[PDB]
């Protein structure tokens, strides 16, 4: 990670209002992502800030986490998918302020259906299933708000793996604009 | 080492027991030792539709289907399959234990029975593991409701009795309804 | 510990005995083995008597897809009826030998657990190689549900769709769905 | 990589800690407890009026560590906020409850977990029994608090921590874990 | 190698068991509790009168397994005479105990050695308070019978078998847990 | 990594817009890379960028987030293979500006398709096959307009591994020259 | 991840500020690492000045009892008062150390837990190795009893049976058996 | 590969106990003193007047299994003769000594060895204090039963036993471990 | 693996009908205790014939040498040795311990000798017994080969320093075997 003049290039990032969710999500992602997204808020509650995804995904509860902060602050967090966005990945990326969800011309969207595990009793394994169906039902009702939706086509789209296009992510709702070279 | 005896015809201990009508069910319940029990239930009822066969329960039970492809054998086969629990019969043993024919279920006095849930688990997407938690719920009622049959307790009594692992002496397994008498000494 | 029986005085393991009366046992997961073997017996069984049925065991989750067609093309060349009763659970192949069985002669006990689903399989490497890989067990799937479509009466449009997931079926609704013919009931 | 703020460099959470923010966004064990507990100490000691914020973001773990922060947050003047962010599970969610009455929080779509204590034992009959009369009481303990801070009775703890119990920001708040759902 | 002896061939263990000797010359398990009963309920079958003479060169093992024993011996008509060659321990010293009374033996250097089950519980706390519970009762049990057939107090028992204690055959002998130390003839 | 008099030697590299993909390409390499281009071009947006490329590939999507931010800003980017370029890194050095795409004379550069994997159901195969199979033809599209070679010659070309010189590469279309001493 | 802190310009650890106000942290497993740095800020701290008291917090499950032992001497050899405070747990040797703080001056938070037990230990080798390593443990076990009594007011006889297995207190149990002086109640 | 003798077929360690041979040839645990015990009871019970032959080429092992072998040999009727051939070491010497008096022998280049038994302890101080006394007092055992075999004194047998005691054959006859060394 | 002749026996069982015993491996104590009974045995049936000890081994354990060493010494019968593949080790010393004018060895056959190995572990003390030990048992092993060979115990001592491998006449002429056999 090199150094520009004195900022690691990310922190100089951080420094335009420019957050990167460039690695697999887990709690230590989000409560980065959350912290830098407080902070960018406290500095100035009206600038945009731009949100880069290059992201499998990974934990629902550390994506709730960003997606959460995200709502709740002021100034509008625009989406960039740049690469990848998998999972709960493409999940934040359908997240950003409406009109400011972006993605370059081969990058890739995936959406499916939530992944877990269960093992013991059998009352043990219901409640674990009733967990991740629940969860399910959570992801798809805010994807059918952000995307405009049904609740029936994300879950049909979403049995199984299903990689979108930067356009087709843009005809799905995912995003707002394919970012073309000027 | 599995002992020798001679009655001239040499007997490996299990076979000369097989001989006389008795079928031992000493290990965790495997595809593998369903498979040999069933062959010998079949082999008993061709040999004798009348006479009792005497399986012997020393077992902390396992796979639920092959569990159910002994009890579906002993339940289809002419002759009476007695049941004694000596030493332990806990889950898919147990049910066994109480899948014996009526009036000749038994366990010896110190003899441990116990009765929980069926356990297994799922990996995967949301849909695959709902599919998992379906099976292993309808697999309980199944289980549930045959011991039901088989004791004389209610459905709620066993869903509520086996909802975590319950362990009973003979004397409690007796009174509950999975054994008939508790075999004392003469 | 396979258990010894003696006919009085010709000494037999539980499982030759059974070979003698025609019962041959499909007890495990299904490999090239098991299928050997199977087919072997089935071989064995047709030539001391073509006329005489023959009863296949199954208690299996099912393995090879080959190494069950193995078993399948064998009890479908040969003269004698091979009943199938499934005890336990019949999973995959193992469901799959268990609708094939003859017209009629295809059991399940009342407790006894049929489980469908689509193929499973892998591929690593070149695109055209996973290409290769993914047309082989796409093609291997619509062998299986068109042989299966022509056991059970069920169409090939409603087997491509009832195995999509893991299907568990009782006994009965094996019997319904045409895997079985009965279900055999005690006395 | 943790990233850097200059206006003197901070990493990001020793930045929010000059605003009285504490982060508990990890499996709680001692080195989690231990950080906790001498921020808490530093923030009293800059400001005993103030309000502290702790985000909460944790799986749970020790009950002992959780416990180290339970009490340093009762015993100093200041109160502590607690917003919950992402998920609270097991000693998570018995922290979040323990925050200052009227300023425990979650985001919408943040996740409550309330469980039963886990651990272990190996070894002698009384060996087993030491452990789990240990393991019981540090239960009633758990309970007898929560019930405090919650309202609710005692025997509904019980029976609603036997298995996994997931809820929802909104159930958190009508359960007594939260005050407030805080909205966009 | 287990050598053979010839008169018809028997491997040594077979042709101890022709005249009513069965080895308990390993930790106890079920399989080996599976193997003691059923020579046990052959050798009752041949003879209901007879001795039968049960050698233990054992450290212990399956409680259980070991109950599965105690309770075939209990039942069966014949006197199971005990004899502690080696070392007897845990389930081991409770099966020579077990022995037919003033048939319980020892030979003078051999080892008893008596204490508390040994276990295991994992998870959530209501569960491990079921496995606290659970091998709780399975020491009053042992205690117990301990207590009954040699003819020491529960509370005794309960302290002295708190920690491994070891004790010579002569020691054993005057604790009850055998009647004679079997002395070598000159 | 030595310092230089205070820079790390990568870093003072930075300084006059070199960017240096001298490893697999995983997300890490490619946010740090887009990161540089996206610092480089805000700093001044006429000035070449010159990226130094000793990779042997890796992540497809990895790449691409590298090639679009390539695309998309307006100074040039120059790519120079030392070493070597093998899969996504080839790409990548193809994907430089027009006319501005290097190689030394002893670089090696290599072409073959996508790799990947799968496992379980025939579905979930299929899925993964169709996937990997649009890869290559987004790829191959991409390097027939970059090349100027037909999408039927580089599907042939592209079936094995193949390896070729930088004077084959520069015949090929995938640089322009060979940059001799 | 231990956070910075900067006072106007000083920037400090958490840790080293915390040391700046004449607080130790005792709050991991007790190897001869942690003892080197305890012993050695002990030792600053005294330097700094010989009468204000020091804090040492204690949130640990024990660990070597030499390593204990380092600690311990250091805190009885220096001047000042060492304020003991149990946050958390205090377990086996952590424990030990609870009740070695200044007379008047050990305490805990309510919810804090105290366990005291034997110490263990391990030899494998010949009978004479044995013997001097169970010789050697029994003879630590009298010397840290003999402490503990001195420290607690009970008897060696009481502490022997109390010791015997795993004890878990309360602060205020730990509190009636002398190892602390005061629970520190909530305002 | 046990090689087979017609062859009557017999493997050839069943035709040597034919002729009242019974074999020591591995380290001594609960399987192997099962086995000797065995082979003992069916010996004596052939004949109780006869000569009983044990081979010893044995490192040792468990005391108590080596204790299950000494105490039947003492009990039966028959003399037993020992022959260490090879090595005996350890619990492998002890029942070279336990062998009829007078029928104790080694082969010329054959090698005993002597010291005091191995063990180990781990847990609590009072559990290591049970594993030390019982090993004490096996030792004890030991070297009285030896003390009566050799005629040496227990104090000797200490002192010789406290390291690895390396023994020719000529050696363990002066020591009184044998009574011949068998010559050619 | 072992094929059989037909009376069934397996190959080595039907060789040793014809008083031939194989030793072709490496040597432990359950190879001596075979390769002893089997020479029990032949004695047995008759002490006048000779046996033959086919011998293609790597060595391995002293003792377990030394076992079939002073049973071949002690019994009546001539005991024939010959090397066919390789002798190297304790496997050599038995090819050098046969019946006087009959070790024999194929052309081709390899003999090597070197000094024993040994390990040790521990106290000084208890390296110093270990060493004494290993330097005792050489000792006895080159003052053995000496009078077998005919070679000075200095000269054994030097040519066994290191790893010293022999061609079969090179075998004959420093005394270990007897002729190199050539075909007929
Ligand atoms: C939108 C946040 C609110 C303003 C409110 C709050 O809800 N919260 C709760 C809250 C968090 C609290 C702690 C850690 C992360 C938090 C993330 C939040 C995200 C959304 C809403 C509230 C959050 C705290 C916030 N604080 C700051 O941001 N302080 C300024 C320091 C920022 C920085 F420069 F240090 F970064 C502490 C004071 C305060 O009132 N709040
Ligand atoms: C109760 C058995 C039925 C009468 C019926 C049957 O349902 N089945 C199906 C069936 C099984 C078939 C094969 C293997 C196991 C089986 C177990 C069964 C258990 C219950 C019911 C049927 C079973 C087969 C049975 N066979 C034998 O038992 N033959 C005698 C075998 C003797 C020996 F070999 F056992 F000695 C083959 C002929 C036959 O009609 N049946
Ligand atoms: C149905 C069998 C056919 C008549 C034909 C055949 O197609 N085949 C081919 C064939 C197989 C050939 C080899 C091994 C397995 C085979 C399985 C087959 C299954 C179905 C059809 C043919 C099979 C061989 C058969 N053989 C035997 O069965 N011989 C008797 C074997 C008796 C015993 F050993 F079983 F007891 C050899 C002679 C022969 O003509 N055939
Ligand atoms: C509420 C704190 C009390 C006033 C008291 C105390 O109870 N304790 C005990 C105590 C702890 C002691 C050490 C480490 C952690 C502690 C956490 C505590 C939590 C609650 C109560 C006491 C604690 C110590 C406290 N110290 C400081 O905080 N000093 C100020 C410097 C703080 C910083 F800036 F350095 F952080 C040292 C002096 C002192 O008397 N106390
Ligand atoms: C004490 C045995 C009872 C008489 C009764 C019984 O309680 N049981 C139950 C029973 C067992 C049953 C099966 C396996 C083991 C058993 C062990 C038992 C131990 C105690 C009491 C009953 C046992 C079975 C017994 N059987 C035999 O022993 N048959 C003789 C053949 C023995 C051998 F020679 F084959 F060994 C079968 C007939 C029968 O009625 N019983
Ligand atoms: C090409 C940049 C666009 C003009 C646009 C954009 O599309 N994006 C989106 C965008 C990214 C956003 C975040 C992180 C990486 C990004 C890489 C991009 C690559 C290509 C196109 C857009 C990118 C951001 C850009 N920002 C900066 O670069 N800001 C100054 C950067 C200075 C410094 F920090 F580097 F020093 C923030 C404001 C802005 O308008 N954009
Ligand atoms: C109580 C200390 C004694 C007065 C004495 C001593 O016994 N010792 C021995 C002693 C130790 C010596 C070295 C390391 C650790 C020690 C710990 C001790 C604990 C108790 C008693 C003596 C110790 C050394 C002490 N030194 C300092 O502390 N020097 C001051 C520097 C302090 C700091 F700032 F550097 F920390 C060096 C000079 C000196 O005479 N002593
Ligand atoms: C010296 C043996 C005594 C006579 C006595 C005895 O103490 N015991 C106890 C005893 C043992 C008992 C069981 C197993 C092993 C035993 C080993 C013993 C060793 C020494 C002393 C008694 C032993 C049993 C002996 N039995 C036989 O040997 N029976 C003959 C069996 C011959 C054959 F099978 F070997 F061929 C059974 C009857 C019997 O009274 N005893
Ligand atoms: C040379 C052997 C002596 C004659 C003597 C003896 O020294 N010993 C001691 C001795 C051994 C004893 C047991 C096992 C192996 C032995 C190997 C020996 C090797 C050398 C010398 C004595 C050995 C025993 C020998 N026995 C037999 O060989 N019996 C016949 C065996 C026939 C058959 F089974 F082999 F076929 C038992 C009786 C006997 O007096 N001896």
């Amino acid at each position: 990670i090199p150094t520009v003049i004195a900022y690691d290039i990310y922190s100089r990032l951080l420094k335009d209002r420019i957050i990167m969710l460039g690695s697999q999500i887990d709690d230590n992602v989000a409560n980065s992502i959350v912290s830098q997204l407080l902070f960018l808020q406290a500095q100035d509650s009206e600038k945009d800030i731009y949100l880069y995804i290059n992201s499998p995904g990974g934990s629902v509860t550390a994506g709730f986490a960003i997606y959460d902060t995200i709502q709740h602050i002021k100034p509008d967090v625009q989406t960039i998918c740049i690469g990848m966005a998998a999972s709960m990945g493409s999940f934040l990326l359908a997240a950003g302020a409406k009109g400011k969800r972006f993605a370059l011309p081969n990058a890739e969207v995936m959406i499916h259906q939530p992944l877990g595990g269960a093992q013991g009793q059998a009352t043990e394994i219901e409640i674990a299933a009733n967990h991740i169906l629940k969860t399910r039902e959570k992801l798809n009702r805010i994807l059918s708000e952000r995307t405009g939706q049904s609740i029936e086509k994300i879950q049909k789209d979403t049995d199984r793996d299903n990689f979108l296009t930067a356009e087709e992510a843009k005809e799905y709702g995912l995003i707002d604009e394919v970012m073309v070279p000027e």
